[PDB]
């Protein structure tokens, strides 16, 4: 089980989000994504399987606890 030290701020969706435009990404409670940048307005930048999109942080959750979870 190789892991190392380097990682990435993972975020677990909280509620299913349907991207109206082909630009935004559809979220889903449980989906594991990464936050590239933080928007001051609300539009957060996250990537999933190489694909990039834009979704509101409100529909995100920072997973804390690399152990016992």
């Amino acid at each position: 089980g190789s892991s190392g030290s380097s990682g990435a701020q993972e975020y677990r969706a909280l509620y299913d989000y349907t991207a109206q435009n082909p630009d935004e990404l559809d979220l889903s409670a449980g989906d594991i994504l990464e936050v590239i940048l933080e928007g001051e307005d609300g539009w957060w930048t996250v990537e999933r399987n190489g694909q990039r999109g834009f979704v509101p942080g409100s529909y995100l959750e920072k997973l804390s606890g690399p152990s016992s979870g």
